[PDB]
């Protein structure tokens, strides 16, 4: 399918909550969460494999990785991890990741293609899950 484009981001829920978990302070949360509304993510998808580039204003960040295939990336708040895409449906893939060194909450990540022509980003951390819907621009 077609997760391939330009997506902009048009609502963001439990952002604060999630980065709350991963032991960020009251003050950086909210300048992240400030961060969040000026934030695109770019996709170039051909196969099952993917080019995934997140930006905000004065960062970017590229991914790259082929579905079933481990590869290294980092956490929401920074900390490296080794990531496993796998397709739960048509539209939807589930990341697990794990740690390369130390300890700390369980994380993942899904991105999802709606029926409607949105993408859905959730990021998860123990118990709390992070919602962000974006669409085309
Ligand atoms: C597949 C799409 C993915 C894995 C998107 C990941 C997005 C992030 C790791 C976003 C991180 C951000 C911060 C850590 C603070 C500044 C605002 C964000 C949302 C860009």
């Amino acid at each position: 399918p077609n997760f391939s484009g330009n997506w902009k981001i048009i609502r963001s829920e439990n952002f604060e909550e999630l980065l709350k978990v991963l032991g960020v302070n009251v003050m950086l949360r909210k300048i992240a969460v400030a961060a969040a509304s000026k934030y695109a993510v770019e996709i170039k998808q051909e196969g099952d494999t993917f080019y995934i580039k997140v930006s905000t204003t004065v960062y970017t960040t590229e991914i790259n990785f082929k579905v079933g295939e481990e590869f290294e990336e980092q956490t929401v708040d920074g900390r490296p991890c080794k990531s496993l895409v796998k397709w739960e449906s048509e539209n939807k893939m589930v990341c697990e990741q794990k740690l390369l060194k130390g300890e700390g909450p369980k994380t993942s990540w899904t991105k999802e293609l709606t029926n409607d022509g949105e993408l859905i980003l959730t990021m998860t951390a123990d118990d709390v899950v992070c919602t962000q819907v974006f669409v085309r621009e």
